């Protein structure tokens, strides 16, 4: 069974949040766990704050472009920073719910990539292909509960 | 070189950021490899998608809270709509970074470095997180600069 020959993928961003939560002493659960209302309100506040910052940075970029400015790659840095902050609190929320963000994201990706294989309307709107199946997030969460 | 012995199945799943890049190739929108200033149309598009998903996330959180205020005990299954919208929010957040030609994992890792470092600081008596000795802020400009070269 176990011998000296007995014996690991690089961490994902969702895993980084699990590690952060350990570091801040938050003890977040391994499996999906209904939160107290205080936790939901905290998560909402964090989402609102970062969404607002992203929105403000896009607004600032659009304003400069409206003035006739070409933006540089460096001009993108505040927006990139706030988008990454938004990932952090979005992953943060899933991690505090005990829900494996990568498992859920894979399911959403599956349905989105599948939809991308459909044709487009003449106006450019994406249509679904025949046999398309919606993201089954309820099924994902049920699977995560048993292991 | 690869040979007839090569294992084609890679040892590790693609990252969420890499998935977005694949998604954008699928929709006929193959996006740049390096940070690329966008036209205003693209920024307007990304903003609308962030507003839509963030409004859906908020609605699912409100709905859970309403149920709790009524005295209901939520189950794990009740979390699925919120999980779904949180994942859609990641999708359009990564989506924006990929459309900008900016490697999301590189930016995220720098933000993570600063946040994890802050987590190693002491707590003020009221529970507020303080920074440790030696703390250095996330340097996202340095990250974007590096990605251009
Ligand atoms: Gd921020
Ligand atoms: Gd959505």
């Amino acid at each position: 069974g176990i011998d000296p020959f007995t014996m690991p993928c690089p961490p994902t961003n969702a895993e980084r949040l699990h590690e952060f939560h350990r570091a801040i002493g938050a003890a977040t659960p391994e499996r999906p766990t209904p939160p107290p209302p205080e936790l939901l309100r905290l998560r909402q506040t964090l989402l609102d704050e970062e969404s607002a910052e992203v929105r403000a940075e896009i607004d600032h970029l659009l304003a400069r472009q409206a003035a006739g400015e070409a933006l540089s790659a460096g001009d993108l840095a505040p927006l990139a920073h706030e988008l990454a902050d938004l990932l952090y609190v979005t992953y943060g929320a899933l991690d505090q719910l005990g829900i494996d963000a990568d498992a859920v994201f894979a399911e959403v990706h599956r349905a989105n990539l599948s939809k991308a294989s459909g044709p487009r309307r003449a106006d450019g709107k994406q249509l679904k292909p025949e046999g398309w199946r919606p993201a089954d997030v309820r099924g994902v969460i049920e699977r995560l509960q048993h292991a």
